């Protein structure tokens, strides 16, 4: 019936009537910065990381396993170490969605922090992962400098803290380690936004997918990301639209349907 | 003085003071109900699992052992398929949490099935370690209802695939496999806890094990088993309580000081 | 139908059958002199090492911990430095071999010192898990007998060069040392042993756990235990022999079963 | 009449000693640009040490083996066979079987080179296995080393029977039941009348026990950088000890047994 296309969703955005918005992020907006992924068979990672041979494959980032056998997760770390990548349109637009004070707040599940690199302040963030942008050391359990780990992490060591080496570790979430207290924002977000968007997520691993049904029945739900999946495949609602497809012709269209081409078109040539 | 026992933790409950339980289950909430345990000698399972010369016991859960030889395997799937065994009094005493509405999730390193049995739902559970209830393929990577293998495993036959003759395998938890897509929803069930249960499980096999210290820390830890276990046994907090002995003895002191044991007799009466 | 019994077993030293017996022995048999156990819940030690923050137990043995906070290994030490306890049974049971002249080596994962104790030379034991007896400093190496850094763990220091004045310690192995030179030996030991004789020790460390399967298959194989473990449990072969129960009294019966009991009386008496 | 290198070369001019057993370690491959992980600041042992393991002989432990294959794979990658040739060492030992006087070669390296130099197996006891066979960790299938070679720059997992995993190289482990060939030594030891150790620190048992089992009268030859084990420690009245460089000493030894031109044909016509 009185359905809902991107036109429709683009004209709330414009007649204001959504200013809450919560957005959730996975892999499918950082792929086309040259970001690998280490969950899809072909990356260099994967195969590096395939070869392992490790129990499940997110071992990676799990506490006790990483006390032992630190190398792994680092072969990961270089792949995805911040200062080798930058944003794309789908970063700045999110950027553009906070400027023009539409975002209620960011949940991504990538650790590359273009989010962060992109202008989007740490308030509006939920980096449901961690970040690479801080380190502790395993033993003395203190320090924190970011970059700094780095440089061990382009030459394939093992990074040390200068008083018991100490396999500092960077500030991703580990199985095992007590979870961000961020993650409890949780509670009021979803039930504040009063619009979904998901962008070039899966939808595949929680609790990222159980999030999309905390929104009320009335706030719509827009996914941009090559197949509709999760309970937006299996719980659809009355508003739920979704274009199916690259995630970056995706905004594209959503960004030229909003009029702020000219606004983007700037501010990724100022930015970069 | 007001530290905390097996009354303080049924005083909370009974006080609806906690009202959002998360339980962790293994292995001892399973024997009472003459489960096999393939890991203890003297076990029939053992000796049948003798006919096969192994490295480990755990090779059985090995994608390369499975990829001859499917008959270890196969023979730890014909003892414990959903069909055998009954659920007990552990189980139903969770399946009364959920029934009294205290049940946030059931997380369970079993395989057995006997959550699903008493009557707990699958949106309430974690099955950290998989499911008999459904197989795929190890080529075609087609799902497969579990009862479609049911007639082969219970006939010392190796199900294969209708599509491309592939051996199908049970979707219990292989080494190298990615964890179970539901293991995540902690990251929003255990925080959002105010109690947490443990019952049956040495605490051994991570990440499963970690999951006891991801609880806030004013939130007490009520451990049901022989002995002190895992976290609970280098990082005790103050509110964890240790109820030390067989498995069913220690459900039925908890039942009791709740005041249940009419409301048990009963339910565990109508099931069976 | 001569299928080996405690009592076969016997009668092959008694015969002088067995002239080789190769022994492998662990903290079971030190327990029974008062040793108190780092890794055990709730204990002398245990406690203290728990006093401090430590991620494991095993971290007193982990190197960058020792350059934060040695006084957790050291107050170890200063409850397992030779002289507090005093050799048993099993200690001199070993020492009567020996002095019979049937030991082809001891091979041992205890520290505290008590097989030289009790009257078996340096060059019949091999050292799994390091000594007390040397020492060795943690910047330049300089070697110490023990005596001189045992004035300092006595007297609650932290031992110190007069080069780095960096804090010496014991030749306990810790983790990313080398394993001790004389744990090779079993290269010709076991190969030629015609007994293999496993003494009150878990099995649970490799590499100490994979000597079991060193020994020709003809080589009777002979677990004094409280159970039936490591490669005993899931390799069994023809010959292997389970005498189930404390380690104390499994030698005491043997003990008997070779009549040696008038001299197991005289020679402890003598050496207390 | 105490013992020098010009009387060693003597006794073996005029065959007064026909049963030489030698004993070779890391320091007879190192001129061939063989790493060694245990020698610190090598290549190998920097980058074994970014894995953080309990101990550096883990990479040759069975279980550990079955969790981290990588770090040992590591090793094998930086020692593997095809990477390097036997250097002037090994052809000497050659030229003694060549000559009737080899009793047995005893190794410790992996490498491979005594066989490629040309010694034939039934004179070698290779202590620490193999890198020219290898065998699936599930289904013991049987490979040459040469059909997992190419791997060797990741890691190996051929198809085979019970396989479809780890493909392991005969490199004897901890937890892997030890060679049978080595019992050869209780004959061996009691009867050499000259014993050869080169380029060995006696630092890894059992060749540091062996040096002993020869009988009192046996004179013990080191050719090594320096005093090593119970040579150093237990020494006896019949050992020369030609310290410095293995390759210069052999090259001495091999003046003074005039075998100079002879060594000339067999390096070259080997190369
Ligand atoms: C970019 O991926 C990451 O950084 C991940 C990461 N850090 N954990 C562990 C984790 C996340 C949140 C938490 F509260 C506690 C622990 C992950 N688990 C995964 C499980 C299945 C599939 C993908 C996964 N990916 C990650
Ligand atoms: C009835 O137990 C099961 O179903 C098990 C199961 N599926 N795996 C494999 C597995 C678990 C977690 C993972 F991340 C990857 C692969 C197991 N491993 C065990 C290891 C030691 C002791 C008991 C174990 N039990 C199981
Ligand atoms: C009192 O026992 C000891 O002396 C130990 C000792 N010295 N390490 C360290 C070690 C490092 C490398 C290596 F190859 C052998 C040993 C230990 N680890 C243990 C780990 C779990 C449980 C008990 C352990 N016990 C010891
Ligand atoms: C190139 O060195 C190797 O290949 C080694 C190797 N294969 N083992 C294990 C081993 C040898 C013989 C046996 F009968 C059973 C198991 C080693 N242990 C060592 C211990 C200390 C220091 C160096 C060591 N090196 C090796
Ligand atoms: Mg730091
Ligand atoms: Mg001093
Ligand atoms: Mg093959
Ligand atoms: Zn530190
Ligand atoms: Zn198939
Ligand atoms: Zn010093
Ligand atoms: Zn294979």
């Amino acid at each position: 019936k009185g359905k809902l296309s991107l036109q429709d969703v683009a004209e709330l955005i414009r007649a204001r009537a959504c200013q809450r918005v919560v957005v959730m992020v996975g892999a499918g907006i950082s792929t086309p910065s040259g970001i690998p992924d280490f969950r899809s068979p072909g990356s260099g990672l994967y195969s590096n990381l395939q070869q392992y041979d490790l129990p499940y494959p997110e071992a990676i980032f799990e506490l006790p396993f990483f006390f032992h056998n630190p190398k792994p997760f680092f072969t990961l770390a270089k792949e995805l170490y911040p200062g080798n990548y930058k944003p794309n349109v789908t970063h700045y637009f999110l950027r553009l969605l906070h400027d023009k004070g539409l975002l209620l707040r960011l949940y991504t599940q990538n650790i590359d922090g273009l989010e962060r690199v992109s202008g989007i302040p740490a308030s509006k963030l939920v980096e449901a992962h961690g970040t690479f942008a801080s380190a502790t050391c395993t033993v003395c359990q203190r320090p924190f400098p970011g970059e700094d780990i780095r440089a061990d992490v382009m030459a394939d060591r093992v990074p040390r803290c200068p008083v018991c080496t100490g396999v500092v570790k960077p500030d991703i979430v580990f199985f095992g380690e007590p979870l961000p207290q961020r993650f409890l924002l949780h509670v009021v977000d979803f039930p504040m936004a009063d619009l979904l968007l998901i962008l070039g997520t899966s939808l595949e691993v929680e609790p990222f997918a159980s999030l999309t049904e905390a929104v009320r029945s009335s706030v719509p739900r827009l996914l941009i990301n090559r197949d509709l999946v999760g309970p937006l495949a299996w719980h659809p609602r009355s508003r739920d639209v979704a274009q199916l497809g690259d995630v970056v012709h995706g905004v594209e269209s959503l960004v030229e349907l909003l009029g702020w081409t000219e606004e983007m078109r700037d501010l990724v040539q100022r930015e970069t």
